[PDB]
């Protein structure tokens, strides 16, 4: 007779890095026909997602990470909003339930800007971080607000990645609130900008480093855990330079085995935090272990 | 900028199994010294956990399961209350977090009586679930609540045992709260008591399922998983008969790899639930994938 209150915790979880405080945050999850996506023979990959129990469409979180460096709030990627269906658009509740508000946001920093990165930029006609500067890499941004590629783009799920950067961009642009870099740059002190070309012209992994604590915030370097930790090769037909991807992917996993840092990625598993070891023909994620924070 | 919080999220995590509600409830953290426990050589111990990237020290959850039926409220162990350090005993707090009430709760299963299992059975000197009946295996409350193995006991850390679990359950057994089962039981519908002694001389294991989806609460049949998963022949000083435990988690991790339904563990990486396959001598954990609930 005690009713059931099915409502999932505050998507929020608190990490110490060092001397910073991480915070992933949630966005929510959404269902995606993953087995289409992947440049492989779809029985390949239902198989290797029923090697870890998932199949069919498949529920992907979409993650963003807060750091606290003690002197500045910055946010990696934004989530959707309301750009990509209604199971997503959690970030800005989850933000305020890990007990911050939008306004206190210094930076965001986008990782790319496919429209479950960048959504959360805007929430109606408003800026959704006012306070903030938001940085990405240059060749993300001139890709991605491009009109001529926008109307050059041959079909509408193509544009609405276009409109959807634009919409989400164009406003803190306008404002003179958008400040790129290129390449390998420091930003705030204890985060800097990593190249990671290939899923998009300019995505960027930031490296965010504390007391000798290294996280590496992968964005979408990998995108399906159940196929891409085994076989780093697989790429997707949302990969702008599927060989660039597939180059980068493999060098940030040896790199994060070798050096024995957590890594971090949108669509793991939220949290989607852990380390990576080298085993067999790939590689094996493992979750950082429960920790509570005081 | 911002002051950082460095609060956690509130230890509790939802999940739905067919038409029945989960939620992991988190008593907190502790270190522990799985080196010194585990009965195998100091050097296994320290590799496995280095390649699980883990220390020494293992900061290890404890976790009891809210199952609501949607006919009964039924917990599964009830953490540590106070009786083993100021980190623990967090499980009150978080099943109200997780929207519940302790007068709520219609029944209280444990998997065995060691402190960190039966402690929460007690806030203050008081009833901590004054409506619910409780229920554990024979052989764990006449090897438990024997005065005579109390004072028979050889260290003080066993006595502490036998005191903790004299404290905690003998307030029900007075109140007529207490009703014993024996052996693989069937309890409240959708729940079933399976032996899986060895651990304690009653540890039982409860095996949830609806609409034919199957969740086993395996209690303490697992302690160290960075090092138990590989090779669950290993056990530790704590278990009172090392070839019975060995013999029940091996079942219990074939029967899981069989039949692809989910385990859960009170000393698993919190939630501490997820799913198990066969790889080599032993079995790798696959956390359950992170899902929204509404
Ligand atoms: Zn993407
Ligand atoms: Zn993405
Ligand atoms: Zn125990
Ligand atoms: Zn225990």
């Amino acid at each position: 007779a005690a009713p059931q209150v099915r409502t999932s915790a505050p998507g929020y979880y608190r990490m110490l890095l060092g001397d910073f405080e991480i915070t992933a945050l949630s966005d929510g999850t959404v269902d995606l026909p993953v087995d289409k996506r992947l440049n492989q023979p779809a029985p390949k990959t239902q198989s290797a997602l029923a090697k870890s129990f998932q199949k069919a469409p498949l529920e992907t979180s979409v993650t963003g990470y807060l750091v606290n460096t003690g002197s500045k709030l910055v946010l990696v990627d934004t989530g959707a909003a309301g750009l990509f269906g209604p199971t997503l658009g959690r970030l800005a509740a989850n933000l305020k339930a890990a007990g911050y508000q939008p306004e206190q946001v210094d930076e965001v920093y986008l990782t790319h800007m496919h429209p479950d990165h960048v959504g959360g930029l805007m929430v109606g006609e408003q800026l959704a971080f006012p306070n903030a500067v938001v940085r990405a890499d240059q060749k993300e941004a001139d890709f991605w607000l491009s009109q001529t590629n926008l109307d050059k783009a041959p079909d509408d799920e193509s544009k609405g990645f276009f409109k959807g950067a634009m919409a989400s961009l164009n406003p803190y642009v306008k404002a003179g609130k958008f400040k790129p870099f290129s390449g390998n740059t420091d930003l705030v002190p204890g985060i800097k900008a990593l190249a990671s070309h290939g899923h998009t012209p300019g995505h960027t992994t930031y490296v965010v480093e504390s007391q000798g604590q290294k996280l590496a915030l992968l964005g979408d370097l990998i995108l399906v855990a159940a196929v891409q930790f085994d076989d780093p090769s697989v790429t997707t037909d949302l990969d702008s330079d599927s060989k660039a991807v597939a180059v980068e992917r493999k060098k940030a996993f040896a790199d994060a085995a070798k050096g024995g840092y957590l890594i971090a990625a949108s669509h793991l598993s939220f949290p989607g935090i852990g380390h990576i070891r080298a085993e067999g023909k790939g590689y094996r994620f493992v979750p950082v272990n429960y920790s509570v924070v005081n």
